[PDB]
């Protein structure tokens, strides 16, 4: 009946609010995506409970034991009934799961500290002065593993064998390894959050470059879920209304710090 709705705690998608401990339930969280999962619930005439995924991960199949992690396994293992988070649409999620059409577009591009002299991604691949990671477990890092372009093996060479390591837990990791490495730590994230970042106090971050790549995030439900198709229904109807770009001008650039 309710809808278990698996999400992630990744600004400004899904944040705690001020006071949640005095809340209860879904108003314990806001965000872009729990202003989204207000409308797509709305719209798809379903009631339902937001729960933050387990595990703090996006999706990833384990190459020895098999067994997919994330909000992708909470959906493949029946935990959840749809996830609603910045996550990207992919040919081995979708394999396992569906996704409606894309609610939001972006591509993968390099954050760095201001005054880092570097411009693209192939001066880091150029370059060891200047160390560069991504989120340890996504789509990113699976972007350099699988590249078959030349700056980006050799980027990914240099990532994979990297010591210590330059992939990071959660993208807020990664963001304060940039604020605090002085200009010696780049990270490889998502546009989508970089342009967050850059917003954001202590304003000392900056987007550079074009991206890397073109993608989507999809509002994701396990294989032959019942609310696929609705779901994909809402997701275009929002778009073309405006929402989606209402939305992300809401949590980017209204609430803008800098
Ligand atoms: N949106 C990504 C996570 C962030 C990243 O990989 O940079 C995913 O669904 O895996
Ligand atoms: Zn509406």
């Amino acid at each position: 009946k309710t809808v278990v709705v698996t999400t992630i705690l990744e600004s400004p998608y899904v944040m705690m609010k001020k006071n949640h401990e005095m809340l209860e339930g879904n108003e314990r969280y806001e965000g872009y995506c729990v202003d989204l999962a207000a409308e797509i619930a709305k719209h798809c005439g379903f009631k339902y409970k937001l729960t933050i995924v387990g595990d703090g991960k996006y999706g990833a199949r384990d190459a020895d034991t098999k067994i997919w992690n994330g909000m992708v396994g909470e959906l493949v293992y029946g935990k959840a009934d749809i996830a609603i988070a910045p996550l990207t649409i992919t040919l081995v999620r979708e394999e396992v799961i569906d996704f409606s059409k894309p609610f939001m577009s972006l591509g993968i591009s390099i954050m760095i500290k201001k005054g880092t002299p570097i411009e693209s991604a192939e001066d880091l691949s150029k370059q060891t002065e200047i160390a560069y990671g991504t989120l340890d477990s996504g789509s990113t890092k699976e972007f350099f593993r699988r590249s078959k372009i030349a700056v980006f093996d050799k980027m990914w060479t240099y990532m994979r064998s990297a010591e210590p390591s330059v992939f990071v837990r959660t993208t807020a990791e990664g963001v304060a390894r940039v604020r605090k490495s002085k200009g010696k730590y780049a990270y490889l994230l998502e546009s989508t959050m970089n342009e967050y970042i850059e917003q954001r106090k202590p304003c000392d971050t900056m987007k550079v470059g074009g991206n890397l790549d073109s993608k989507g995030y999809g509002i994701a439900t396990p294989k032959g879920s019942s609310l696929g198709n609705a779901v994909n229904l809402a997701v275009l109807k929002l778009n073309e209304q405006g929402l989606l770009d209402k939305l992300k001008n809401k949590w980017w650039y209204d609430k803008g710090e800098c």
